[PDB]
């Protein structure tokens, strides 16, 4: 349910946290970058050119905005519930993939 | 529970909303302008200066945000749970408040 408020709250680690509406959900946004995104009630996390292409070589699907039978599929993975157990570790995992937004 | 994100999309016929992080919890912006704020899993709506003096003469309170020790009043008060669950009219609330802001 408050998915998205918690994930604004937890992610405060990286300063700000800003979000508008992004590909059917809500995006979040640390120093003008978008990093995450919080859409069929679950948390994704960017995942760069090079982290997308391998983890869709290894059988990894990323999260497909669909309107009218128009398709975009987006670098926005869902986490693991496991993640969500690890605050730290998951704030570590926004603050890398907001480094690698930023590259 | 999702207030914020109810929130967001509820009041998406005022302009396009955005929110941050603001006074410790989640303000929500209309167009740039900040009219509504979420904290304390309630939703609050801004009054200005001629409502917020009322309000307080009335025995009303805003939140207010605090850090270790420090205690920031704020022009945000809590809606009535009445008022959360009758959409339109909170819409229009909400439309006033943001015409007061601007
Ligand atoms: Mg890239
Ligand atoms: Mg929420």
């Amino acid at each position: 349910k408050p998915i998205l408020k918690d994930s604004m709250k937890l992610f405060e680690a990286l300063g700000t946290i800003k979000s508008r509406s992004m590909f059917g959900g809500f995006g979040l946004f640390a120093d003008e970058t978008m990093f995450a995104l919080v859409v069929n009630n679950q948390l994704h996390i960017r995942a760069d050119q090079q982290t997308s292409s391998d983890f869709e070589t290894q059988g990894l699907k990323p999260y497909v905005y669909k309107k009218r039978g128009f398709p975009v599929v987006t670098k926005y993975y869902a986490i693991s519930s496991e993640l969500w157990e690890s605050s730290d570790r998951l704030i570590e995992v926004a603050k890398k993939s907001l480094e690698n937004a930023k590259l």
